């Protein structure tokens, strides 16, 4: 499903992601707008063979198991399959542990090349309160 800009700004900030880790709503949406345009079908083959699923792109690499990525390592204890849903929980989930593990939200390449040090509140005016 695809979502709209404030409909998930609520789902997000529901499941915990405002100001996680110090990131407030606006950098979550705005990552999510550029690695998925809020659809949470989305796919993408990575050149590596592992592939980015779901609204936040999350890596076959390391933290879901599609069963085609020699080598991966599974972190958020997930196929792969249930980050395409559209309930966004276990994206949410693994999304926490990825931001938590050192690098913050530079693990998203998207995020870290269009919403860093930009006005990321622009992302949630208008969403109710």
């Amino acid at each position: 499903k695809v979502f709209g800009r404030c409909e998930l700004a609520a789902a997000m900030k529901r499941h915990g992601l405002d100001n996680y880790r110090g990131y407030s709503l606006g950098n979550w949406v705005c990552a999510a707008k550029f690695e998925s345009n809020f659809n949470t079908q989305a796919t993408n083959r990575n050149t590596d063979g592992s592939t980015d699923y779901g609204i936040l792109q999350i890596n076959s690499r390391w933290w879901c198991n599609d069963g085609r990525t020699p080598g991966s390592r599974n972190l958020c204890n997930i196929p792969c399959s249930a980050l395409l849903s559209s309930d966004i929980t276990a994206s949410v989930n693994c999304a926490k542990k990825i931001v938590s593990d050192g690098n913050g939200m530079n693990a998203w390449v998207a995020w870290r090349n269009r919403c860093k040090g930009t006005d990321v509140q622009a992302w949630i005016r208008g969403c109710r309160l």
